[PDB]
């Protein structure tokens, strides 16, 4: 930690190339139409929402950076990567209003989206896809997605890809913010990585929502020490060119031992008061601070200002952190929360017009008017002229990428749909898929596998000799190994899955990991990344409750599927067999990144289980994505059910229909169901269709195309509502599911299906209650089927062991 | 960062006091039985699974721990609280079998636990309750867990609750597994805490599964630097005994040098070699260090070992921990993964036996036999009187908490139960219920409020005054205030909602926070939580997808409850009414923390809208608990249907039942369904139990005792399936779900009600067609209401918008 004073002495500050006076006047504008905008949201009374007091904190910054500094994209590159804080939207709408991007009624429909023509309370790309870019909302989120969005560009780089070296990651963040463990739990990448492309700008305004972030200390040497020791280059923008005179004029050096000294606490206090409070409890504590301003009024004093607003200093810094090399650079930026909000942060509104010499009458002040700057105006004039050697505005966004790409055909696939000699697992099936887009010359370089350490464990090591680890194992390896860091893999298969967009270049990201580790630990970042558009795989490996058998609670993944239906844009699979793998791969590489250019990501739950695959059955591709097919019908003069399974659990359904053939005589209808859920989303939208067209003929879910009216029974490796789900769409009376519900545990594979449930004596004894419900059979042949498996009728539900 | 060497010279090194040598003995007995234990679980060729590999690298810090520092549970506090790393039980269950804790048909059945009397792969509470205490394999969550531990039992001390002072809480962590963000995300809490009671133990081995942490760098430099400057106090045990005399008689600070320079994959390499190869490269790189091993053997420059492997050097640092104070500690042990492995780090075992000097033959070794110590010989003597010295052994639980305590009755909360005078919210009659918790005597101060920063959001402000927040705003202050840190918060939770097993000592948690940062944000922490059998309440305040309307995409939260049902033993709760709220905390608060003592933990979402709130219809309680009850029943002679909701959208339902009695003369039932979730896993329960027991009088779900066959609609803030769930035990054979699936935007509740199609007019158009479609009244009803209403039929799907 340093001295709590500018690192950047005055000595060392470069010229201002900017218009002083008026870039006040143009910012003045955007301050007033951003209060504007949130006030007139206010007006309705619809509990709409808004910030004003952190914009107002942090518009200078921003300020200088769209007048010296932020690259648009442009033909060469997409520009500069700004994470823009959140909450502060309301100052990037105004600006962009002002430069001509955004009309007043969508400035009026600030936070009034359904209609069609208003704006997001946040960047969300989903919602305003051609304008913003990155979900930041979400605190601790922006941070670590930027530092791997910093590293994806360089990959793109030190890989040939395209030639990123002019662009430059920023994240703007809150120092409150800066207490998500995310927020600095990856700050050493950049160090490893040599980020010198990232940015980091942190708003010190030393509160948070609800108080100030650290009060009894001084958040900004806690930054300071931590950034500094993870290797990063810090610069602090802590006062503003007043000071400059007091500073070097302070011999004794008590000045800064006053600043240094001084707690967070009681810099906000001081905020509160007055000049002469300040001359006495700050400037009063020694004789020598005293005696600095001794010669100064109470007026002069109260005039000091904090660095972050400042554009001397504010410039200084960002000219510093574009200059430097070798790592990344943190500015810790010194400002006042709710800056010149007074009241706060009809009287209020005459504040803040008179103490930014707004161009607003007092004939139209109470219509709480926009400020626009006529062409010809000098405000116009520089406005655009800055940008315009910025290479133009930002943020905007591109939602498709120009370029054809040449995708592999199904028939590429053709080993894969053909019966396995050896036995194989889904997972083997998913490395020998991505080895077949390797060898297509169209997407070969385009493909992005990732992983958190573990390859071995998925069988991904063999990939390593073909393409190598990237390991700036050279700057040229395509394998992005992430180590033991599931969020971190996230944001490079995030930074990965939007480069069609971002960079106007295609990459095609598989991240296979521990499925458990999936949705579960990084799901706030999967909700950010459909809200990003994000066009990617998520092979979730190690999958299913009983399957990862050994590993026990905490491993033991009977759920995911779950908590990936959950997000509207990701299709989830659950195959149970080689060639149903290469058809889901095959067509999620088809929507996303053929000319559909569909936004949807896909998640995949594969096997770390061998077992006999069997051939695609001739003409089954449209049922494989659609998420049923019927594999097999089995005859039988007693009775008839239909048995349904996914994923690992399809084998012991198979199993079941046998046994119910050669034991009971009972035929079957066996079907592989690849997705419960896209099977449950189509019959919604059938549901819902029908509800809303009451004349029509009801239209009928693909899961009641495939299946008839027999007694039915599904199960698979996941908690029942994983197949329940799509009970109200099955077109048969009745339908019992069988699940993992309940906590894993270690066991062998066939004594954990038994503890949950799910193997073929329970499907047995499952359909023979249904048959004997319909009086089919008597209720006697289940309960002599109970004893013959040995089960244990009694034992505690699975869901509460 | 420091010099590359031990932090503590030998000159300051306290003398070892214990029996080196018959400390060895044991401690080669352990890495033994250890090794038996995995190699027997693979022979079995069940795909077990076990690690071997990583226990040996930290086998001697546990050693000099288990001997001279860790305090057992004890009368005066729980202990020592061991965060030991996941995937090291194996030589924890070997010390405790030699401890004649475990049996050797456990340690036979290591992970194969279904049949009872085996042993988990890892800590999991949940499943030997008695043995293990906290769930660490999920890498990441130990090290941010531990924090949050240790400022607990800092807040219980302070709070005059308990005198924690005599324990101390050890984070035993990997090197890979600190690139989680979350290992160093928190590190500087730990700083601004004075957490003088967290020692954080990484094991420095320098790779993590697959490859080294950074082969071309120093992470143990990496660790020192950022730990460091979060103000931490890092002692480092980089080298044994051996390397003192070559160090001291060094005069040039060559081997300094040296040591500095290399980084992670050359001394990886090293290890891999022999002394020949060592003498040549390492020392070799420079006459100086050529010149202080000239005159030693090849051997016995092999012999120079790491400091993580030095008892000596392991002391030492654990010793100076100790007495460290007003900051945490980390110790970095440098060490060597598959130490005494080294060919591969039946009898390809026999080199581990030699290695340690294990007393089995070169024909026993096939058998793989157990060691133990009898009663009477030294080891067992001295294995026993160590522990002994520190009151027992470790880890254990104890399940239940021992105290009475007086839980507040439901008349307490009557006042809760009557209808109330201004429209209130769900989230205020929370406060006020945590209100009348706060004037029982008997747990007002084990109450444990926390907030990740926001309070006045959710109304807890009015409480800062009463009870005071947390700042060692004093250090009795009640409430935890964890800032924008939900992860923390949420750690802050579990060491509270645990307390009562961990220090006896029953704490009662509430974390109020915005719902969609709870299970999304936070969910592996929420599945360990429920695996450390936590009894808490997790308040998801701010939630349903239309209510919290301005917000949007990654706040609007309609499905943080099908997150929730995921966990076993969360008890998931949503709440239309202030005294559905009163009784359900009641409950939970009885059924946790009442006789009963169940382990569970609850999740209510709650709410930040106003409306009218009835009082509660007498005799409504039980039905509150179970999930549903019936609110009124409407007259309607041309009709009659079902109408369900629950949160937010009950009141809407209930403006439906209105409409369709005076509109259309149709009647109904209207349901509160306090949680779906709740009657969902009821009624799996029965049909389970039913079908296993089709000779006996089957079991009703209670759903089925409340709802009639009358065509029945529900509709709640969540996402379809939240009340589809409950669809196979729903006693009708129409039920119609509407739901908010879908990405969340910015608008007003009545425009986002609307376009999620979960309003009131919905709802009558959702009725009216399950009459038509029983002819009960004419199609063009429902096309003619569909009219009047407002709704756009070909509007795209919401799940797509
Ligand atoms: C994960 C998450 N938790 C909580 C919030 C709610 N929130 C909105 S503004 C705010 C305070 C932000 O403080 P800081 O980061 O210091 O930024 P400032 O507004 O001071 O610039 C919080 C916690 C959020 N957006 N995301
Ligand atoms: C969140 C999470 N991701 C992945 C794993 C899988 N895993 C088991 S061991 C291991 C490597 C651990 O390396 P390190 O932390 O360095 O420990 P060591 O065994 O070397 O002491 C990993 C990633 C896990 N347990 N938890
Ligand atoms: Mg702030
Ligand atoms: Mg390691």
């Amino acid at each position: 930690i340093s001295n709590y004073i500018n690192t950047i002495p005055v000595e060392e500050q470069p010229e201002y190339p900017g218009n002083l006076e008026l870039e006040r006047r143009i910012r003045s504008a955007i301050r007033w139409n951003a209060i504007m905008t949130v006030l007139r949201a206010s007006k309705k009374d619809l509990e709409l929402g808004g910030h004003m007091a952190s914009f107002q904190s942090s518009a200078t910054i921003y300020d200088v950076c769209f007048n010296h500094f932020f690259r648009a994209r442009n033909e060469q590159d997409g520009g500069d990567l700004v994470y823009f804080q959140g909450h502060i939207s309301p100052g990037v709408y105004a600006r962009a209003f002002l430069e001509g991007r955004l009309t007043q009624e969508q400035l009026d429909n600030f936070r009034q989206e359904v209609h069609g023509n208003g704006l997001s309370s946040y960047p969300h790309p989903k919602l305003m896809p051609e304008f913003w870019q990155f979900p930041t909302v979400s605190m601790g989120l922006g941070p670590i997605g930027a530092i791997y969005q910093a590293k994806f560009l360089k990959y793109l780089e030190h890989r040939g890809l395209k030639d990123t070296s002019k662009q430059t990651v920023y994240a703007f963040l809150g120092d409150g913010e800066m207490d998500e463990p995310e927020s600095k739990g990856a700050i050493t990448i950049a160090t490893r990585e040599k980020l010198d492309n990232l940015v980091f700008v942190i708003n010190c305004n030393l509160q948070r929502l609800d108080g100030p972030v650290t009060g009894n200390g001084k958040i900004i040497n806690e930054l300071e020490g931590i950034f500094e020791g993870a290797g990063w280059n810090v610069i602090k923008v802590m006062w503003g060119s007043r000071w400059d005179e007091l500073l070097r004029k302070d011999t004794s050096g008590k000045l800064i031992q006053l600043m240094n000294e001084t707690v967070d606490g009681d810099y906000q206090t001081f905020k509160s008061k007055d000049g002469a409070y300040v001359r006495e409890h700050f400037f009063g504590k020694y004789p020598e601070t005293a005696a600095l301003v001794a010669d100064w009024t109470d007026e002069q004093i109260w005039a000091l200002n904090r660095g972050g607003h400042d554009p001397k200093k504010i410039y200084a810094a960002f000219k510093k952190a574009q200059e430097t090399k070798g790592k990344a650079t943190v500015i810790l930026a010194h400002t006042i929360k709710g800056y010149g909000m007074g009241d706060a942060a009809m009287d209020g509104v005459r504040h803040i017009r008179d103490r930014f010499n707004v161009p607003v009458s007092d004939a139209d002040i109470e219509k709480l008017p926009y400020i626009t700057f006529p062409e010809g105006s000098e405000e116009h004039t520089y406005l655009h002229a800055q940008r315009q050697k910025l290479h133009g505005y930002l943020p905007s966004r591109q939602p498709n990428f120009t370029e054809k790409l040449e995708l592999p055909s199904l028939q590429d696939f053709g080993a894969l749909l053909e019966e396995q000699s050896k036995e194989i697992s889904t997972t083997i099936a998913f490395v020998r898929a991505l080895n077949v887009m390797l060898k297509n010359k169209s997407i070969k370089d385009r493909l992005v596998p990732i992983i958190a350490d573990e390859a071995r464990t998925f069988g991904m090591e063999g990939l390593f000799r073909q393409i190598g680890i990237y390991s700036p194992e050279d700057e040229k390896g395509q394998i992005l190994q992430e180590g033991i860091n599931e969020l971190g893999a996230g944001c490079s298969w995030l930074a990965a899955a939007t480069s069609y967009s971002t960079n106007n270049l295609p990459m095609i990201p598989f991240y296979i990991y521990y499925s458990m580790f999936g949705f579960q630990r990084i799901g706030d970042l999967c909700w950010a990344a459909g809200d990003q558009q994000a066009r990617g795989f998520l092979i979730g490996g190690t999958s299913g409750r009983t399957t990862l058998n050994g590993e026990g609670l905490q491993h033991e993944d009977g759920h995911s599927h779950i908590q990936s239906l959950t997000i509207p844009n990701c299709i989830s699979y659950d195959p149970a067999y080689a060639y149903e793998v290469a058809v889901i791969m095959h067509d999620g590489l088809e929507r996303m990144y053929g000319e559909k250019q569909e936004n949807v990501y896909y998640y995949i739950t594969t096997l770390n289980e061998n077992y006999h695959m069997p051939a695609m059955p001739e003409g089954a591709e449209e049922g494989i994505r659609k998420g049923i097919y019927k594999l097999e019908t089995i005859e039988g003069s007693k009775g008839k059910v239909q048995l349904l399974g996914s994923g690992s659990i399809l084998r012991h359904v198979r199993e079941a229909a046998e046994i119910l053939a050669k034991d009971y005589g009972v035929g079957s209808d066996v079907y592989s169901v690849t997705s419960f859920t896209e099977l449950a989303r189509d019959g919604q939208d059938c549901e819902r269709w029908n509800m809303l067209h009451p004349l029509e003929t009801p239209r009928v879910p693909y899961i009641a195309q495939v299946m008839n009216d027999a007694p039915a029974v599904a199960s698979t490796d996941y908690m029942k509502l994983f197949a329940e789900q799509v009970r109200t769409y099955v077109p048969a009376d009745d339908y019992r599911v069988l699940g993992t519900d309940g906590f894993g545990r270690s066991d062998s594979r066939e004594n954990l299906r038994h503890h949950f449930e799910v193997d073929a004596s329970y499907v047995v004894v499952a359909a023979l209650g249904e048959l004997a419900k319909r009086g089919e059979i008597d209720k006697k042949v289940v309960a002599d089927a109970i004893a013959k498996f040995n089960i244990d009728a009694d034992k505690v539900n699975p869901r509460l062991a």
